[PDB]
């Protein structure tokens, strides 16, 4: 089977878990110890030494959105992640990029920082969530009538929402109610619920990080 | 025609110029004033307000690699930017991402910083250029036998090489001779030479930046 090198609380690795399950692709999950990275990880991703890595037919695919796109292309005959047209595909790439940049940067400040930087992060997080709310609009998914690439890129972060709300001491639903409705909607899918760890475990993880580093 | 909103010394906008010319696509170039951004730019890219933006059949495409991919998909019948197989496409995406991250970060430190940060940037730049040298190997292009996506992603920075060498006071050819041979090889293409400004103009631009900010 394809081998997925991963780390359980990673919102990035989770994207690969969701992608593979949404395709119905069977895979072997391997938990990496960053203090003791496997020979296969170091051989497969020598530049970044990061997860996720998908090893498929002897070839490594690195970077989580790259892996998601690879899964779409390697198993293209069912559950397409993208619309068929160039513009819709560019839209999907744009919004996943926005998640990888602005949203990712803001959320890390919320659970990973304290003081003024955390407060700044919380403001930036709320701005990002309002922008995403506006893009979703009244559609069931970012991909429209069907769950697709942008949904995969963002839904993994919903496992961290409890942690965001705890250390940011706020309610995401108050800021972006349709986004929260969307997260709940996606959680009805086995591809999502089986891929995302319990949010209480993520809280414990974030709590430990703050204890050790702040 | 498709409208390209751009800024002449931008290594990112240049990617769109190169992509369109490599496809033989006629376009209208518009020079944006960042102090006075056009209504079309603000309407087209309200989130980032950055160039390049390609406006095509009434629809805006934002982010330079996104634009390059869009050009490949919208004009797919000739000069393909990617190999046909999923793995080769994932490789191409990975390496363009490496250029957008590690290389882009390092080069900015070389021309945009002074002191220890510039010295760090110069070390990181040389590391990046050696990594890219290794990936290119003895192939004529990053895309292999033909100029492709990764070549487009990186070749625009060669217009900045003179500036890197000036403010970093060093020789890129000493560190990565095959990479320099590759840059010269690409400059033989009209799609590249017509898209890249004279490196002496870029030097003047960088010099002005350092005068005003360091
Ligand atoms: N841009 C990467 C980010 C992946 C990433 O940051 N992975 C983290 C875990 S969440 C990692 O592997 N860290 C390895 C380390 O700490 O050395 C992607 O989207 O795959
Ligand atoms: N990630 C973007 C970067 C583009 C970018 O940074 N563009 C700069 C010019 S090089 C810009 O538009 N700056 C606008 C501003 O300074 O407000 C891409 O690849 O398109």
């Amino acid at each position: 089977l394809p081998i997925l090198l991963d780390y359980w609380p990673s919102m990035f690795g989770m994207r690969a878990r969701v992608a593979l399950r949404e395709k119905g692709v069977e895979f072997e999950y391997r938990e990496e110890d960053f203090s003791n990275k496997s020979p296969l990880l170091l051989q497969s991703n020598p530049i970044h030494k990061k997860i996720p890595v998908l090893v498929h037919n002897g070839k490594p695919v690195c970077e989580s959105l790259n892996v998601v796109q690879y899964v779409d292309e390697a198993w293209p005959e069912k559950n397409p992640f993208f619309p068929s047209d160039p513009y819709g595909r560019a839209q999907a790439r744009f919004w996943a990029d926005f998640v990888d940049k602005k949203f990712t940067d803001a959320q890390f400040k919320v659970w990973g920082k304290k003081g003024e930087e955390q407060e700044a992060g919380k403001k930036e997080f709320i701005e990002a969530v309002k922008i995403l709310e506006s893009e979703l609009g009244d559609k069931p998914y970012f991909g429209g009538d069907s769950f697709g690439y942008v949904d995969i890129s963002l839904i993994t972060f919903s496992s961290w929402f409890q942690a965001y709300e705890k250390f940011g001491n706020f309610s995401i639903e108050s800021e972006s109610p349709k986004l929260i409705a969307w997260a709940k909607r996606c959680m009805e899918k086995e591809s999502v619920s089986k891929s995302l760890p319990d949010s209480e475990k993520i809280v414990a993880y974030a709590a430990e990080y703050r204890k050790n580093n702040l």
